[PDB]
């Protein structure tokens, strides 16, 4: 059963309960549809002076199939250090990623290879499948959530949290996730699934390898009509393996799509042939670009 577990409290193993006064505000790290992410410094405690990223929400819950904030930890997913509730607000204290997002780093290159993208896509695959094994769907996957650490290893900004903004204005008009990366069944309000994450994954791959989105229109309904019905030519400058992976990921019907049964059929793909997956998971594979 899809179970909603509300996030009200969390203190990392071996540390003390936190409160907003223990955090000094330094800068705005950015702004997303669930609000701004700020940069804060721990003023007191064993980790005093250390930098963290702070998200401020009204509330956040986690939908899991069949402690969990400890299980979601992954080499390529941000770590939840603190979490607390004051004045109807939920503060989340996470890792501060110093590399910025990936697309920004790619645009700092005149050119890149299929291998460079393959690295990031691989680590991303590990993260996604790890979330799926816990029974978690990432719901809203988009480049803005894919950042780099100081070294260049992938780090996601979230782990499938169902969040709620504090801005009453915007949140009253808030509408789910990002349409460009929506799966055809998600567009059809059939509900999110594991396979939709892999559709979005395929859209990310396409966007990285082409620099363009496969489906985008003048508005939401046109983009959706495109995702559902429009034609999509295969970029002939891609390797056979890449074309294969894209062809297998882009399936409008899930359970006909790659990864609907396991990521093992994604790990074995000829596109990921020279990828040592355990060394990848151990962050022992040298990243293509330093942030
Ligand atoms: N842990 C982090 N460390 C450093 N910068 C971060 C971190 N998390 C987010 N950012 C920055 O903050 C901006 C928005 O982050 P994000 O995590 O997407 O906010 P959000 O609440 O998830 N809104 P949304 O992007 O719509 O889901 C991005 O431009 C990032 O550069
Ligand atoms: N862990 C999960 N496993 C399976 N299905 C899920 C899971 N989490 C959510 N869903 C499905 O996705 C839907 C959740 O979206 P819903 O709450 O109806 O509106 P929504 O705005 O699209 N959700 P959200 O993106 O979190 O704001 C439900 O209809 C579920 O069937
Ligand atoms: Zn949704």
């Amino acid at each position: 059963v899809v179970k909603e577990i509300p996030i009200t409290h969390h203190v990392k193993e071996g540390y003390e309960k936190a409160d907003p006064a223990q955090f000094e505000l330094l800068k705005v790290l950015g702004q997303g549809s669930f609000g701004k992410v700020f940069l804060v410094r721990k003023k007191t405690g064993p980790d005093a002076g250390q930098l963290y990223a702070m998200k401020v929400l009204k509330k956040a819950s986690l939908k899991v199939r069949d402690d969990i904030l400890v299980e979601v930890n992954h080499p390529f997913i941000v770590k939840l250090h603190y979490a607390f509730q004051t004045e109807g607000k939920l503060y989340l204290i996470l890792d501060f990623l110093r590399g910025g997002d990936v697309f920004t780093r790619l645009s700092k290159e005149v050119l890149f290879t299929e291998e460079d993208v393959k690295f990031y896509l691989a680590e991303l695959a590990l993260a996604l499948d790890h979330l799926h094994q816990l029974g978690i769907v990432y719901r809203d996957l988009k480049p803005e959530n894919i950042l780099l650490d100081e070294i260049g290893h992938i780090k996601l900004t979230d782990f499938g949290l169902s969040k709620e903004s504090v801005d009453q204005e915007k949140k009253a008009y808030s509408f789910c996730g990002t349409v460009e990366y929506m799966a055809p069944e998600v567009v059809n309000r059939r509900g999110h699934s594991q396979s939709a994450d892999w559709w979005s994954y395929g859209v990310l791959m396409f966007e990285m390898l082409t620099g363009t989105l496969p489906f985008q229109g003048k508005d939401r309904n046109e983009t959706m009509n495109m995702i559902l019905k429009a034609k999509l030519g295969m970029p002939q400058f891609l390797s056979a393996e890449a074309q294969s992976l894209l062809r297998m990921l882009f399936k409008r019907n899930p359970a006909n799509r790659l990864g609907s049964e396991g990521v093992e059929e994604i790990k074995r793909h000829l596109f990921f042939a020279n990828i040592d997956w355990d060394k990848l998971y151990k962050r022992e594979v040298q990243p293509p670009f330093k942030p």
